């Protein structure tokens, strides 16, 4: 790993602790450099292939430089890559995005999921004409001010007014009984809540029924807007997201990694009535250079169609399973307190816990011994999140030889961890 | 223009304003759809080639599809583009771009001048302890809460919590009365003066030595950050940008657009001491799926390459001369008061007003007679910014005979709009 660690020395006094992105510097022992990523795997500067379960925490479901995807983006480089006017593929990405998440509402292409999120609640502060955005204790819905707070809401960054963080409102994820008081209380005043149908920040934490149906409820009877945070579940819980795979709706659904392709994107959809305060039709302000990016356009189109044409589904589904299965044959002869939460092509372990329906809970699991099967499974050529509250995502290139490798390697791993 | 009429219905549906950013709404008669773009040229879908003086609005300094630019892409693409782990490029990038801008200093890559603002407000937030943020009338800064407002500061978009807004102070550009006024009332509870060098969104608007001076002597004395959003001016007034061509020194750069190659970008730079507060070294929160982008980072590096070895400075700065002269020549002759800003390669026409200092004479400016210009200019293949308040740019492709078409082009549309 010697190129790593020259370029690990490099970045020392160039970045912020090293790297360009937090979650980035916790690879262990050091984090390494990649050269190149191809399938299902990624390729270090020196030259080592590496099983890749993070797919970059999301977009690369179709796995790394899906040939379809390569082609749409070839054909796209020779076309320019930015023009500052309208193109042709932010139409055609727009019209196959809201067939499936928004029929017959409107949909605002941004750069990342940060702006996304930023641009929802803005939109529904617009709408309603209220200040208060309600979230939950372990959603993460990016790097913007008033989603960087918890609960008493207090600012959880340094940089952020008080003044800014008591407009957000936190209560525990699936928990009704806070849900109901919190709206009990501030109901009026509540401009939208904003939740993740799935955790997938806090691990990988699914939703309760009675959870679901009391978001949309209360939402609907205060007259708050009910932001589905779909930046990692949108495309992945199914062509329809999280919508059509827990049968809910969303007043606006917010969209991100995916639809990009693995190009910086992000999404705002919603019904022509809220989407219509949007500048240049309305007064909630948003505009962006880069703003339905050619490029981003182009990958976005060519995985949709991917995801309609070939098997990513059942292949992320199947490959997920069989992690799990062969996780809990190793787990449930230890007899040790523990929990995998699975849905679909996300999931993540949790040790030293039986259940794991919150935060909370989430944050008792045994993070040393999450960090050394990290590093144990990195070892054995196999990557997965160097933190146990981030989540391990599946995908297409994961069947066959890659799976073979990715499931022996979490078996040993696991058994070597539990021998130590 | 029948192509591009059907796509102005089809999306007339799918977005707010039928577009994915305010600006390119207002294109006369009717906003044409790009095909692809290509040196000097855009290519509209109908098939008409027009010559390009927006430039994407600042991040096309080389022209669209560089050589150079294309061949470091395509060999990045080959590399796959996503990796959610640190790569070589950003390496090198930043080691480029620091050199120029802080040395000795560290940088962090965004996916928007709208997130590399709003971080840079944050970290000066949380550097100095203080809440409130000075801006200045006509500076855009993105689309983020904190630089949506006006001097009552008030949120000039809706659903912008005027609790927020109140935090953001704002004065007069090149007012240095006021400047010192604000400063001598609040200054103590100033965290950063967020500001461009040279404004671009309100028409091109130069900077008086006196307020230049002002800003770093008030922000020195009292403790606040000078923020200098570079978006627009970074690596386009010269290699070392604003700071270089003006001799002065921001605490914190804001940089983007040319940056980034013509992909999403957004970076903060700033002193060791300062930018260490980012996490994972610090508090002060900033992560991104998309941050360092691989294609990004690829694209901004072979464009500032290409910005060191080809004479990209003195062939912009000579075809916005040539664009200057031309349009003088024909108004002075007219005896109609107007003036014309120019600063290397970025500059606007004002008709109707003889001096342009600050966002309220920009403002003043004939808005009648800019628009009806725009229209002839494209009419006659040119493409200039819709807006008055928006910036003409040049670059490296603007020599030869596409500079002979735009000066002709802008001659001849002047005096057909002042023959009507
Ligand atoms: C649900 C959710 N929302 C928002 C974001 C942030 O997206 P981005 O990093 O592109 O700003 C993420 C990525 N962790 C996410 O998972
Ligand atoms: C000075 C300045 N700052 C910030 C921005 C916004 O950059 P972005 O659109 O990528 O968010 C712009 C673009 N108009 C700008 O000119």
């Amino acid at each position: 790993g010697e190129k790593s660690r020259m370029l690990f020395e490099r970045t020392k006094e160039l970045f912020p602790g090293g790297v360009n992105s937090p979650v980035r510097a916790a690879v262990k022992p050091y984090p390494f450099y990649v050269k190149r990523g191809e399938g299902a795997y990624l390729y270090t500067v020196d030259g080592a292939r590496i099983v890749d379960l993070v797919l970059a925490y999301g977009p690369l479901i179709l796995g790394h430089k899906h040939p379809r995807v390569l082609e749409a983006v070839e054909e796209a480089l020779a076309r320019g890559w930015l023009y500052g006017a309208p193109g042709e593929a932010e139409v055609l990405l727009a019209e196959k995005i809201l067939g499936y998440v928004k029929r017959g509402g409107m949909i605002r292409f941004v750069n990342s999921g940060t702006e996304a999120t930023m641009t929802a609640i803005r939109l529904a502060r617009g709408y309603t004409g209220r200040d208060l955005i309600l979230k939950f204790d372990g959603c993460y819905h990016g790097s913007h001010d008033a989603v960087l707070v918890a609960a008493g809401g207090v600012p959880t960054s340094a940089g952020v007014p008080e003044a800014v963080a008591r407009l957000t409102l936190v209560t525990p994820y699936n928990d009704v009984e806070a849900l109901e008081r919190v709206f009990a209380e501030y109901g009026d005043r509540i401009a939208g809540v904003i939740v993740e149908p799935v955790i997938a920040n806090a691990g990988v934490i699914p939703p309760r029924r009675e959870f679901l149906a009391a978001l949309q409820r209360l939402s609907r009877e205060s007259g708050a807007l009910l932001i589905l945070d779909e930046v990692v579940t949108g495309f992945r819980l199914g062509l329809e997201g999280a919508q059509g795979y827990f049968n809910i709706e969303g007043d606006i659904i917010v969209l991100g990694k995916i639809i990009g392709g693995g190009f910086p994107v992000g999404a705002v959809a919603g019904s022509r009535e809220v989407m219509s305060l949007l500048t240049p039709q309305g007064k909630v302000f948003n505009a962006g250079t880069f703003n339905a990016h050619p490029i981003t356009m182009a990958a976005g189109l060519a995985t949709l169609k991917a995801l309609e044409e070939e098997p990513v589904y059942s292949v992320s589904r199947e490959a997920a399973k069989a992690l799990e299965e062969a996780a809990s044959e190793v787990l449930d002869r230890t007899g040790l307190p523990y929990t995998i939460n699975r849905v679909e092509s996300m999931m993540q372990l949790f040790i030293g816990v039986e259940e794991v329906s919150n935060a909370a809970q989430a944050r008792k699991a045994d993070k040393k011994f999450y960090v050394k099967l990290h590093e144990e499974m990195l070892r054995r050529g196999v990557f997965i999140a160097p933190s146990n509250l981030e989540a391990v995502f599946t995908g297409l290139p994961h069947q066959g030889e890659a799976l073979e490798i990715a499931v022996e390697g979490l078996r040993s791993s696991l058994k070597t961890v539990l021998g130590s």
